């Protein structure tokens, strides 16, 4: 299964489709689809898990990466059988997503919490409890509580994306601390970036 706080699992959360894949609420998939490349880690389609999944060597650890492809709403009826299955604890599990309460070239490193209303991450606390660790990738704010749908499934400006590219990017190259186990250096490494 998992050992301890070296992370094992990364979740990427967003939803499935061409028409999707662009907008602020699939941030968790942008990361874990570079991670992906960038390790050269295979994702297939995992039908037995209602997602995307792969399993291979990141800086000399196993680890497997999920998206699920159940809409985000229903995003824990593929984490948490997942979870279950390969026997991995939540302490070793690290859940990439959009924040809305961050600004675009934000991104920090979280461990417990609420679910901050992600409705994601609201599908994933009530099974495997709080004590996951999250990529909360900034999106910026939505404004009032009537734009926040078609804030978080709009397709940002092109300055906004550039900012969330670049922490991305930087998130990237701290993962390697993270499947080591070095939660706390990671957690400083990434919430000092800035954009500029
Ligand atoms: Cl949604
Ligand atoms: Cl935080
Ligand atoms: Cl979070
Ligand atoms: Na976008
Ligand atoms: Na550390």
């Amino acid at each position: 299964g998992s050992h301890m706080s070296n992370i094992s699992l990364i979740v990427g959360l967003g939803n499935p489709g061409s028409e999707y894949a662009q907008t602020r609420h699939n941030a968790g998939f942008w990361f874990v689809e570079q991670l992906a490349d960038k390790y050269g880690i295979t994702l297939k389609n995992d039908p037995k898990f209602h997602g995307i999944s792969g399993r291979g060597n990141i800086e000399g650890h196993d680890v497997r990466l999920l998206l699920p492809m159940t809409y985000m709403n229903r995003s824990g009826q593929s984490v948490v059988p997942f979870s279950k299955f390969y026997q991995i604890a939540p302490e070793a599990i690290l859940i990439a997503h959009d924040e809305l309460d961050m600004n675009p070239g934000v991104i920090r490193l979280k461990t417990g919490g609420g679910h901050g209303g992600h409705n994601g991450l609201r599908d994933i606390v009530p099974h495997i409890g709080p004590n996951f660790h999250r990529l909360r990738i900034g999106i910026g704010h939505p404004g009032s509580k009537e734009r926040v749908s078609g804030h978080v499934l709009g397709k940002a400006p092109s300055n906004e994306q550039s900012l969330m590219d670049g922490a991305i990017d930087h998130a990237l190259s701290k993962v390697k601390l993270l499947v080591q186990g070095q939660v706390p250096q990671a957690m400083n490494q990434i919430n000092a970036y800035k954009p500029a």
